[PDB]
């Protein structure tokens, strides 16, 4: 009647009751301005929908290859290559439901009981849970507001211990939006090369940069890099296709085959015609990402101009993802307790940082309408004034 | 370098050379008669289809709850109640991608390193792989076609150790189409009953019956049983949604809670619109189900008269699924051999018997239109000719 100890250990989520709340007041119609999100709000691309249904008419409704559709590896493959700069193959990827089961897959191909995984925190909030469906140990780097929420690579080299098996390493970030910089990227690679420890790179926000940041595979920093690394990404973010479930896993061969093996076994190949949708998402035109793009940086000037106005926080400019993360340290509150007084108080939804490995800090997202942002960012400041 | 040993653990698929090459003979204009197929032919109902294409343009393509779109939860627990006579609520479903996720999840949540889980062969491949990647023994029981290739409850009860975790008790099979009549599951389920174990009932099959068979849940035996069993199914083979990786989990709520933590951090909500599919599925008229039965009705008889017709051949009677599992004892070949030659020097497609535990028997599966059988059925009777 005992359930297995892999999933007796993963943490309960910490933002149960406030999410809650946030549905009661809603349901009884309180005006609420929520920044909670953590997807695009924008439809999924109209050329992206239809090919689905095409695919759903021409009966792409059956069995596939565990691996994916062949026509889906090639242009994930091509793709790589002509953005990334990774040159890989269709052999070298996998497809999976979202980013998050390529995650899960590398994990259970890779991590044994007793490994190590370094994570820098803040860090999404699946990552160490995964980690202990693995039955690994993660290994929680702490950042500062201070430091940009960015691990340096002596950090790294630190908390290598003869146990660390792999290091995640997400840029641009959720929940900080911060973006590591291609000399930052290179200079943690160097160290990831020098201990031979495998990277887990997460990239589905690559796609979302502002302020002329640029995205650089940390798999592309060197051939010994390429050699030790894997990409975890889908197209989720780019695509507003959050609820597709369609991503992928890029890496050495004998890892991504025994990735396969995993996904064989446990899920067998993905939605047939989803996996459709996503072919159109990279085989057609790009110009909805740019527009979905030029949308959030509007969004972004206005919460970060607005947030940098109020007393009370620190906000380090994000040039990625849609998410600020600023510290609410000076209020002398938990993050737990700022946002449901925020939330009781002025009804206004922000994720507490806890959730992320940061207790002084919240997360809010500008991925919803303008006039929601301009009415909470107003809420809250007043909020800020009311406790300091 | 080195993969984690619960996936080097895995064995390589024996049937991939088949099941796959009939697929490339077929696209290179050979003219093959494939009775290898795991997924009827028939295409998805059109109003399941019209239900998905629907649900894309309105904008179901969102993160949606991790147990399953509570519309669905509830048409699944309705009809687990109407069908099935199970008592299920909708806190007792866990939407999955597919009844082979259901499975894993449940053996990620219950089953732990050293565990052993008994399994009845012939055996659906999956089943043993999905034990070891859960890191658990699995305990296999031989049966023949002496014994219809059924276990007999004191076959199960001669297994049991203080290890013995869980049962994986599938009817109606794959790869036997046997169906265990109510009086055999009731009496399976108070060995389990009696010995304190957990039954994961595989019922994908249950509504693909003929010489009106009876399919019973095993969790409808008795109070007893119903509180120590979880039911692992899906869309897939009723409704031709293979494709759709649509299935579900019900059992207990604690076990399903625990399954739903490990789908939240592995795969996340099953792709939204291919769920609003699923609900079209019960909400609608079953009448699609029984002319597809019909179908299958007519071509299972014509293929097992031929069958029976056979000498070299031994085949019980298989009134469930839309397989027939004949031994080719007389011949002296394994499954491999028989399997191989009969492919390349007829261009039959048969499924290895090896690949679910069972190297003197073979898979045929009468998915296929009634010409194709009848050919492919003289064809069987010439090769076997002239192997005697
Ligand atoms: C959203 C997200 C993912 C992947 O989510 P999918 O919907 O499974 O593709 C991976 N990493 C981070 C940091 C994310 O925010
Ligand atoms: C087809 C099948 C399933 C379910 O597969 P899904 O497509 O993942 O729902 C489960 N058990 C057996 C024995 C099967 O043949």
């Amino acid at each position: 009647m005992k359930l297995a100890a892999r999933v007796e250990s993963v943490s309960p989520s910490m933002t149960l009751i406030i999410d809650a709340k946030a549905k009661a007041m809603k349901a009884e119609g309180i005006d609420v301005c929520s920044f909670s999100a953590g997807e695009p709000d924008f439809n999924t691309p109209k050329h992206i929908v239809e090919a689905a249904k095409a695919a759903l008419e021409q009966g792409k409704t059956r069995y596939g290859p565990a691996a994916g559709e062949p026509r889906l590896r090639e242009a994930i493959a091509q793709k790589l290559q002509r953005d990334n700069g990774l040159c890989y193959g269709a052999d070298n990827i996998l497809v999976t439901n979202g980013g998050k089961q390529s995650i899960f897959n590398l994990m259970l191909a890779m991590i044994e009981p007793g490994d190590e995984v370094i994570i820098p925190a803040p860090f999404w909030v699946s990552y160490p849970e995964m980690v202990k469906l693995a039955e690994g140990t993660p290994v929680i780097l702490p950042t500062t507001v201070e430091t940009q929420f960015k691990v340096s690579p002596e950090q790294i080299r630190q908390a290598i211990t003869p146990k660390t098996k792999l290091l995640v390493f997400n840029t641009p970030s959720n929940p900080t939006g911060m973006v590591y910089t291609p000399d930052e990227v290179r200079a943690i690679a160097q160290v990831a090369v020098e201990a031979g420890l495998w990277v887990l790179s997460d990239e589905i926000y690559e796609k979302i940069l502002y302020d002329d940041a640029q995205h650089l595979s940390i798999g592309a920093a060197s051939p010994e890099a390429y050699e030790r690394s894997v990409v975890c990404s889908g197209f989720a973010k780019t695509y507003a296709m959050t609820g597709w479930r369609v991503g992928f896993l890029a890496g050495p061969v004998p890892l991504v085959k025994a990735a396969t093996k995993i996904q064989g076994h446990s899920t067998s190949n993905v939605c047939t015609f989803a996996q459709y949708g996503a072919i159109a998402a990279y085989e057609n035109s790009q110009d909805c990402v740019q527009e979905m793009l030029a949308a959030f940086a509007e969004r972004r000037r206005y919460m970060l101009d607005a947030l940098n106005a109020m007393p009370g926080l620190e906000c380090p400019k994000p040039d990625g993802a849609f998410y600020m993360f600023p510290s609410i340290a000076k209020t002398g509150r938990s993050s737990l307790d700022f946002c449901s007084e925020l939330l009781d108080q002025h009804q206004v939804a922000t994720v507490p940082g806890a959730a992320f490995g940061a207790d002084d800090c919240i997360r809010l997202s500008y991925a919803t309408d303008l006039d929601t942002i301009k009415r909470g960012m107003e809420r809250l400041e007043k909020f800020l004034h009311g406790i300091l």
